[PDB]
């Protein structure tokens, strides 16, 4: 399948080269993979979802989206247009508050959440879990990512955007999930994403257009666009039964595209998500 005129990023994705504008995939779509975006919320009404997107878990007043940051996310995962796996299940957690604050401890108890949860929904492809959140290193956040992974989910965390090492940052910092750094539509490394040795994989993170909440669409910035890049890139590999859970951010690493990024400082992999689609 082709989507033309697509947004940078989903070409990028599917492209040895910057600058095209054509979103290359199969068509399977990541159909029959499920995707848990741990967020401020996923607005399920919007169109652009088609009925593939519920809440199933809040820690607040309303399961609403009254942000847009978790809406927006869940879109780059599996929208129609603005998605990577155009036909994998969506699943809201609410952890982060309508401000987009919210404390380790409700954060935690989320990714515990996932893990029991996996367990009571239809997702014979895979589990997948998007976290574009993060903060201060904590020891107490990187193990819960480490659990939900050990259960059998891949987890993707943001690196976040403070033009530091990812090492003073978590989730970011545990090193058995995938933390990605984020890139602009130029081939540089974003000037706000962090860096460091546990970055496992870069993806598009500078101006990426996707749902909003209102039935809306809108365009911004930051490592919290790049990680549902390879979280949709890893349930689309997972439906193809090219990898596992387990071993899909070593794959997407092993197949990404190599030396293509600028701005990349030394110790930091200079690796790019990619579909390696072949029509
Ligand atoms: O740069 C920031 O906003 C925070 O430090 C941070 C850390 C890790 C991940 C994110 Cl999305 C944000």
């Amino acid at each position: 399948a082709a989507q033309t005129n697509a947004p940078w990023g989903l070409a990028r994705i599917s492209s040895t080269s910057p600058g095209t504008s054509t979103y290359y995939y199969d068509e399977s779509a990541g159909q029959g993979s499920c995707v848990y975006v741990i967020d401020t919320g996923i607005e399920a009404s919007h169109p652009e979802f088609e009925g593939r997107a519920q809440m199933v878990k809040t820690y607040y007043y309303s399961s609403r989206d009254g942000n847009g940051h978790g809406t927006h996310c869940a879109g780059t995962v599996g929208s129609r247009t603005y998605g990577v796996a155009k036909k994998t299940q969506l699943f809201g957690v609410k952890v982060l508050d309508d401000n987009g604050s919210g404390q380790y401890s409700t954060i935690i108890a989320g990714m515990d959440f996932v893990a029991s949860d996996k367990n009571n929904r239809n997702c014979p492809k895979g589990v997948v879990a998007s976290l574009s959140l993060g903060g201060g290193y904590s020891s107490s956040v990187n193990s819960a990512a480490a659990r939900l992974q050990s259960s059998g989910v891949m987890v993707a965390v943001a690196a976040g955007n403070n033009n530091a090492d990812a090492r003073n940052y978590s989730p970011a910092s545990e090193p058995s999930v995938c933390t990605v750094g984020a890139s602009d539509r130029y081939d540089r490394r974003s000037s706000f994403s962090n860096y460091g040795s546990v970055l496992d994989i870069f993806g598009p993170g500078t101006d990426i257009l996707s749902t909003w909440i209102g039935g809306s669409t809108r365009s911004i910035s930051g490592t919290s666009m790049a990680t549902p890049h390879v979280a949709g890139l890893a349930a689309y590999l997972m439906t193809l039964g090219k990898t596992t859970a387990a071993s899909a951010c070593r794959y997407i690493a092993d197949t990404a595209n190599k030396g293509d990024l600028s701005n990349i400082p030394f110790g930091t992999v200079n690796l790019l998500a990619y579909n390696n689609y072949q029509a």
